[PDB]
């Protein structure tokens, strides 16, 4: 494994809502959880900004994260992402936050500490261009 | 190359309907077909639940593989994917669906082993958190 | 860092509009700018191709890279991609496309050289596929 700072940013996290966790050896992902106060109507085609209440720092510039919808959600109810995918570059620090898109026709309710997308490590490579008239190999 | 076990969940799968295959030596992803019996519509914004006949089993926890629209079919067609990314955990063994979801105003047919898909197979980093009050180097 | 091969196809790249750069040292992806003559509007639901004027030739086959939308422009005005994540293999060599799709409900300007995408380098794995009847470990 890999150890990624993490600070709590709300104090409901690791008591009432819990930090991020692998569900099994094999998962890719992370579930992430909303750090809101009260139930959230999602409407059909809007777009909410919801906190997490978390921020990380991946630090590594070989590593990167990336923000998914999760497959039930996003198939079953149209919850997905409004940036579709979310990319955490190794310097940020900021609060992890999801652009939460109904991209469905069915109103929508996000409960306290709901789980609503997935965040994934992954390798990323720095690259340098070289300017060329033709490609070569 | 890395070997991925593959089950054939439908007798259709490398006799009519071909096996997933990189198109060329430098493809970064595969082609994945649906197997279903007859043509199936989707109507504008209507999401559909379409079967692969395959299951696999990625075994190494340090690689997944993710599920991407065609970039012909999206762009054109607006034949995208319901979750946007499917994201495919290294001990998942059930069969592979595809979310297909009709972003556009167009009618569009998918017919028996049409590609509606992508799948590539990515290495993933599995991260364990220490919480901190301030980050540092 | 790695070695990318870069054509310019648009004599206005590096001169007015600039060659694609890592905002920072730790950033993981590249802002993707678009090589168009005139601002162009892009109606609500509208799916529009942008030329970015330049080539690259990734050519290591354990390599590809993603186009993504960017987060703000995702989020706040809902300047997404049409075909929702764009995979560059490593054997292309044409011009980069943006598939721009808004899907928000507000008409948008996409002036020249404005960055509309970003752009990542991310490891690949090329799988064989074992066919068998059961899993195993
Ligand atoms: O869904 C997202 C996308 C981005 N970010 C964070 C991590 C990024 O590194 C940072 C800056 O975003 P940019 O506008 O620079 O892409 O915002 C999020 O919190 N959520
Ligand atoms: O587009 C998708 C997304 C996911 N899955 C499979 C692989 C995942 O590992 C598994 C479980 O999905 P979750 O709900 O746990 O994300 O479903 C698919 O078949 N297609
Ligand atoms: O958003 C995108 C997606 C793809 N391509 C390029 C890179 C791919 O390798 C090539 C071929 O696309 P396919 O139809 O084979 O996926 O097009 C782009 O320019 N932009």
């Amino acid at each position: 494994h890999q150890v990624i700072q993490l600070k709590i940013l709300d104090s409901r996290i690791g008591d009432t809502i819990p930090l991020p966790a692998y569900a099994t050896d094999g998962s890719a992902g992370l579930d992430l959880r909303v750090c809101i106060s009260e139930p959230m109507q999602v409407a059909p085609q809007q777009t909410v900004l919801l906190p997490t209440g978390i921020a990380i720092y991946i630090a590594d510039p070989k590593l990167a994260a990336v923000i998914l919808p999760r497959s039930g959600l996003g198939h079953k109810n149209g919850i997905v992402l409004g940036n579709l995918v979310g990319l955490i570059d190794s310097d940020y620090q900021g609060e992890l936050k999801i652009s939460c898109w109904n991209r469905s026709q069915e109103h929508f309710t996000v409960n306290p500490g709901d789980r609503i997308a997935q965040l994934v490590f992954i390798p990323v490579v720095q690259a340098s261009f070289e300017v060329v008239n033709e490609f070569t190999e």
